[PDB]
């Protein structure tokens, strides 16, 4: 209906088999923790494909549909270079080239997505950009205590990677939700308390826009913020929206997420 | 969750005041009929802005969020030309230039949107493209019995336009839903009956793809269809997917809509 929200979490992930390093899987899900557990099932109930390491996830999608299409393109879409080139290949290099293609050279560039690595070696192969996909505007993060050059010579090695990788995926998922919860609760507090006017149109406010900095005093109509942001390359989405009060670089999709969510939760 | 659907209907509309021809309003809604009625309220409970004629609607959006952003950009986004130019102006020409900008020159081009006119004079001013926004890939339709050059010299004139415009908006809305319902029911019938294999991978099928032509026999995994479609300019969305069985030009977003919906309704 007219109250559908941007998902709290929706990501597109790459799995790499811990023992079979040239085996990959691309999927998408609103709960990576649960999904990775299904993917691995039980190692006791076998060719060694399982267990999988989730090595990277792209998240922040405005909906399931847009995540599905990122997934489709990742799996079977074409690479580009700053024009179109060869279809996505088999190696880790090709899998990671497609990410760069989609985020940097494709319309996805405008969605303020986050690319997160759970494996540092996979992060560096990506940063490498072997095929020179690109010579902003997404986020790249790497897990604290990310895995480095994986050992898989032994059973204990393999079970260790699996185990640490779970913890790492769990930490990103729970922190993200918790950070969203905290930020939401403080925006609600701001609305329930003050009778604040929009910074721009000065009319007592129905969708809201706040700063990321939850102690900052910037508040406005969502459509007013957009107008200001489009005023001071971008034609239809503000790609580097600085807050007019603190100048912290905002993510416009983030601002919409809380706007939509705060509106939804009320009703 | 993982069962969110592409909306049965979600559109971005332009209103033009019947009496005040230079007054416009841009909005978006999953139910244009209900929304237009709210916009007009009652003419008995006044400056003559009301009643509004809904002159055009863009629909087919994958979600509320994407419709919201089309709306934002329409209202306050920049025009382009085949580079960026002047911000959207006040005239009917400028309002309609922004549509062309968004559909033809912007990422929206890939969403298989439909631009529908309820007013033929507004359609022709749009087709005119006074500012030469563009020298595929959306649909343009015009209401059967669309209004031509509006009379608003009198009360009866004005109430007549209002009245006919309602009927016209109602006919597009109800037909669209009914056409979607019919097409869905026949795809369900196809699944409940046959034990069909995918046309491409030959494995007995979890998302489906069918032809628009509901009597056509093409069926496949959604991801398989996408792969085929990306094989035979487009880098990540198949812009002219011809069915492999009948060669009718498909809309990929339409195919996803029924795919997602058929999957959703089952569970
Ligand atoms: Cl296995
Ligand atoms: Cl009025
Ligand atoms: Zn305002
Ligand atoms: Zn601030
Ligand atoms: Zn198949
Ligand atoms: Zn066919």
């Amino acid at each position: 209906e007219e109250f559908q929200q941007i998902p709290d979490f929706y990501g597109c992930y790459l799995l790499q088999s811990i023992s079979k390093r040239q085996s990959f899987y691309i999927g998408s899900t609103p709960n990576p923790v649960r999904r990775l557990r299904q993917h691995n099932g039980s190692l006791s109930r076998r060719d060694g494909t399982r267990p999988w390491e989730m090595v990277a996830i792209v998240y922040g999608f405005p909906s399931r549909i847009a995540a599905l299409q990122f997934q489709h393109a990742w799996q079977h879409g074409y690479q580009t270079r700053y024009v179109k080139t060869r279809k996505g290949g088999r190696s880790i290099h090709h899998k990671l080239a497609m990410i760069t293609s989609l985020l940097k050279n494709e319309y996805f560039r405008y969605m303020d997505l986050t690319l997160h690595f759970f494996n540092q070696k996979v992060e560096e192969i990506w940063k490498n950009d072997k095929f020179n996909v690109s010579q902003n505007n997404y986020t790249v993060s790497l897990s604290q205590d990310a895995l480095t050059e994986i050992n898989n010579d032994t059973i204990d090695d393999i079970m260790d990677v699996n185990e640490k990788n779970m913890e790492l995926v769990q930490n990103l998922y729970s922190t993200t939700l918790a950070e969203k919860t905290k930020t939401l609760l403080l925006y609600k507090e701001k609305i329930d308390t003050g009778i604040n006017t929009c910074q721009f149109c000065n009319k007592i406010i129905n969708l809201f826009a706040f700063c990321r900095d939850t102690s900052c005093t910037f508040v406005s109509h969502l459509a007013c913020a957009y107008r200001y942001f489009m005023s001071n390359e971008d034609t239809i989405i503000p790609q580097s929206p600085k807050c007019p009060k603190c100048y912290t670089l905002l993510k416009w999709c983030d601002v919409i997420y809380y706007s939509i969510k705060l509106n939804k939760d009320n009703t």
